[PDB]
């Protein structure tokens, strides 16, 4: 009807929003605190606009200044992972478009769900602590107060005090570094943010960081101990950034900064405008984890240039990144790549549907998130299902070069705004009028807001995949007489991402007989593979297997980084095995003050403690 995000507490965007943000802060690392003060630009939609909500969590409101003066606030009662509302009264009475200025100074909770705090030892070089923001989904109401909603778009400009020694870098472009007037031993590095963006892209990193030019456009930063790693690892980003360009249009953020984070960053990947963040694990060091870079990169136009209006439709964000994503790897390594990297997303998607169960309502594509903790819901259903749904319309609609264009000319028309599924799906039909008839043939209700698999699986080209199904199966159905006739060989001509779409095909049928998975690191030696996509699911297929000696190499892995995406379900199928049950729990208990707070807070969740 006029949509309301659910996940906010804030007045919405039907009747004020924020055009601009003034940040001024001070990164206190002895205290753990974000000091400072928070400038919002508010745009009234209304006449008679007398007070507006601000969505915050754990936050310490020292004091709210309006024209000069100090402003009547008041918190409400907590509500949960959503935090508290800040209602402020306004001294002037506001008219429709009119602007104001409330400045908000304010203090971070050390415990904010923004933000990990690293001591020297946690870090690589270990001289120098570390700190880094994860705004995605509604935690940016934890480092600073704002309508922490998607629906709402806005430019910033940010200037931050940080310990004379230490780096600070944002989700924007840097407008140089000064000493700091009020107290010496400390910098202010300084930053604008132009192109306006939704408060999820917020982003702030402070540690002994280094960079290194690796394209035009280009540097990747992290400490003195990764930045070479990583420049080989990440060559291919200004390649990626050209074809990317040549689908999406032009590429208006200005620069694409690479940081490598600490290993306790909890995503492959977050697409800070600017400065895209990524997870270590990515550092295989062959190259073969890029199409996490390629996704990154096209979250600049789907995700940053083109918004999800609330995160019911994160599936706009995710689903239409990782189509352009497969075009990007597709375009490097071939159309035969693109298909087979469409298909094993297909596998992902079956295995969320069988976790979640087929009619969980998590597994829609449009879902409802009223009560629920965003990161709760959070999983590979909007990335594949979406995915899944672009690729079978490229399909029914004439092929890839035909969708293309519908894609470039989404992007061109909801650019620097926020949308629905239904925006997204009216426009499909406005471009695709000649084709009306076809678009009928779409089961909408089905593929939007039935739970469950796709009630149509695209076609996929198999060329790649088959050599995956052939000794996954020779694996699933093995008796005593073929173990033998396994061999180093049966690898020869399969390469890393074949291995791993290999594993993650073994791994549906979990568990294998004990004696079967060490027969496998007898011939194929995978515990030596530090690739940590394939590592991963080895070690899931050895622990669901009950093979014990595997325990501890799952537990390293589980705790030595913490990407979500590895780490939960490591610990899951340790809590799951009876052996190693009591272990992972103590492991969990005495890693989880050094963790990051969300995924401290979702392994407990998932191994039931507290
Ligand atoms: N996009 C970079 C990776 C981080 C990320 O996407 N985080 C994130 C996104 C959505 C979210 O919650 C909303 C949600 C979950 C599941 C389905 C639909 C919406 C929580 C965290
Ligand atoms: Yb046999
Ligand atoms: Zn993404």
């Amino acid at each position: 009807p006029e949509i309301v995000d659910t996940c906010s507490l804030a007045s919405p965007a039907s009747v004020c929003r924020t055009k601009h943000l003034h940040l001024r802060c001070s990164v206190d690392f002895t205290r753990r605190t974000l000091t400072g003060t928070a400038a919002l630009t508010v745009q009234s939609q209304e006449d008679n606009l007398r007070s507006l909500v601000l969505d915050t969590k754990d936050l310490t409101i020292e004091k709210v200044v309006i024209n000069g003066q100090e402003v009547k606030y008041a918190l409400g009662e907590r509500q949960s992972y959503k935090g508290s509302p800040m209602e402020i009264s306004l001294p002037i009475a506001l008219s429709k478009n009119q602007e104001i200025v409330i400045e908000i100074s304010f203090e971070t909770s050390p415990k904010s769900s923004a933000l990990q705090w690293l001591t020297p030892e946690q870090t690589s070089g270990k001289e120098h602590p570390y700190l880094f923001s994860q705004c995605q989904a509604i935690h940016c109401r934890a480092i600073l107060p704002c309508q922490d909603t998607p629906s709402v778009k806005l430019t910033y400009t940010a200037e931050v005090s940080v310990p004379k020694e230490l780096v600070a870098l944002m989700s924007a472009i840097r407008d140089g570094e000064t000493p700091d007037p009020e107290d010496p031993s400390r910098k202010i590095y300084k930053f604008i943010q132009k192109v306006p963006i939704p408060c999820y892209l917020i982003a702030l990193v402070v540690g002994a960081l280094e960079s290194r030019q690796i394209g035009p456009r280009t540097l990747v930063w992290s400490e003195k101990e990764q930045v070479e790693k990583s420049a080989y690892e990440f060559s291919e980003t200004e390649s990626m950034l050209k074809i990317a360009e040549d689908l999406g249009g032009p590429y208006v953020w200005g620069q694409y900064d690479l940081l490598v984070l600490p290993p306790s960053f909890p995503y492959g990947g977050m697409e800070n405008p600017c400065l895209t963040f990524v997870t270590p694990t990515l550092l295989a060091g062959d190259k073969s984890l890029s199409n996490v870079i390629a996704h990154e990169i096209s979250h600049s136009w789907t995700g940053n240039l083109v918004t999800n209006k609330t995160w019911d439709h994160f599936w706009l964000n995710e689903g239409h990144t990782v189509y352009l994503e497969r075009h990007i790897c597709g375009r490097l390594f071939g159309e035969k790549f693109r298909h087979f990297n469409a298909l094993g997303g297909w596998g992902e998607l079956q295995n969320s549907v069988k976790t979640f169960g087929e009619t969980h309502p998590f597994t829609k594509l449009v879902v409802d998130l009223t009560d629920i903790d965003p990161d709760v819901a959070y999983s590979s259903v909007p990335y594949e299902k979406g995915f899944a749904l672009l690729f079978y319309l490229e399909q029914l609609l004439g092929g890839p070069e035909i969708f293309l264009g519908f894609l470039k000319a989404y992007v061109e028309k909801f650019s620097y705004k926020s949308i629905t599924t239904d925006d997204w799906k009216d426009f499909l039909y406005s471009y695709f009028k000649d084709k009306v008839d076809v678009l009928n043939q779409v089961d909408w209700n089905a593929w939007l807001y039935s739970p469950g698999l796709p009630p149509i699986k695209p076609n996929y080209d198999m060329t790649l995949t088959n050599a995956c199904i052939a000794l996954s199966q020779r694996w699933i159905t093995a008796k005593e007489d073929d173990l033998n006739s396994f061999n180093a060989t049966d690898l020869k001509d399969l390469s890393s991402h074949q291995l791993n779409e290999f594993l993650a095909q073994t791994l549906q049928r979990a568990p294998l007989p004990l004696g079967h998975i060490k027969r496998m690191q007898e011939v194929y030696n995978f515990n030596a593979i530090n690739n940590s996509e394939i590592r991963f699911r080895w070690l899931r297929l050895c622990i669901q297997s009950k093979w014990e000696d595997a325990i501890p190499l799952a537990l390293k892995m589980a705790t030595e980084q913490g990407r979500m995406k590895f780490t939960r379900p490591l610990f899951k199928d340790l809590a799951a095995f009876d052996k190693s049950h009591d272990q992972a729990v103590r492991t969990y208990q005495e890693h989880k003050a050094s963790m990051h707070p969300v995924t401290a807070m979702l392994v407990g969740k998932d191994l039931k403690v507290d």
